């Protein structure tokens, strides 16, 4: 089954924008597929991504990856962008596509809009689509009031207030992070930790205790958060926010594949 091209309409009027789509048919109706949900700032085209694809590939089922509006190959601006906009795109892309099954995979800011995304389908009646299970790497739920507000200064909160946004100097690139206003005020309008998260399905979580940008304890938070059934926490003493190596690739792969068989 060869990866197929798409471009799917989001939204109306002056806030439609094109999303760009890179999918794989399962081998039969029948199996699941897997869903890349990526972090602030990544596109389809990562390694993790295209680990995702290739694993989906050697087992016959299904896999979709799309870019955030304001990232890669998709539309939009950048700082139009926001958790409500994002996850309008994801659920848009699943409406497009309608698997029969899904399996969720959601990397840092993905971690969010996956478990937003449960929340989403749960609350519709007509669901073409059944969320078999998740697996989440370095999840990033609530990051605008949990991770950002409780250090941001005087210098952060006056440029949010001036220029609608602030900057964060980048260990990943000569472009410094830019966090606007509108994805600190919508953050809140997602949160998800602030009451008991009803998936439905199992979850898997993968997190390095060594990860600079998401805290290990933040992923024993979402656990207190999720039911007392059916979820597991893989915690990797040396690992960090990208989880790329080789044997965190053979841990996620495993972990998708448990989801599968
Ligand atoms: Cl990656």
């Amino acid at each position: 089954r060869p990866i197929e091209t798409h471009a799917i309409t989001v939204g109306q009027g002056s806030d439609a924008r094109s999303i760009a789509a890179l999918v794989r048919a399962p081998a039969q109706d029948e199996r699941p597929t897997c869903i890349w949900l990526g972090g602030y700032r990544s596109d389809m085209t990562g390694t993790k991504a295209l680990e995702m694809d290739d694993l989906a590939a050697s087992l016959g089922v299904g896999a979709i990856r799309f870019d955030y509006s304001g990232h890669g190959a998709s539309g939009g601006a950048f700082r139009d962008g926001t958790i409500s906009r994002w996850l309008e795109e994801a659920l848009a892309v699943l409406d497009h596509f309608k698997p029969e099954k899904a399996i969720l995979v959601g990397s840092s800011m993905g971690g969010w809009i996956a478990l937003r995304l449960i929340q989403e389908l749960k609350a519709r009646h007509d669901n073409p689509t059944q969320v078999s299970g998740m697996v989440l790497i370095a999840p990033a739920p609530d990051f605008t009031s949990d991770l950002i507000e409780p250090l941001l200064g005087d210098r952060e909160r006056a440029e949010l207030a001036e220029n609608g946004y602030f900057e964060e100097v980048s260990e990943y690139s000569p472009e410094p992070n830019i966090f606007t206003r509108a994805l600190m005020e919508d953050g809140r309008a997602n949160r998800v930790m602030a009451g008991m998260i009803d998936t439905g399905c199992p979850v898997h979580i993968l997190q390095g205790m060594a990860d600079p940008d998401v805290p290990y304890q933040h992923a024993l938070k979402l656990v207190e958060h999720l039911p007392a059934d059916d979820v597991v926490l893989t915690l990797v003493r040396d690992g960090d926010h990208r989880l790329s190596r080789p044997q965190d690739i053979d841990r996620m792969r495993n972990a998708i594949r448990a989801m599968i068989e």
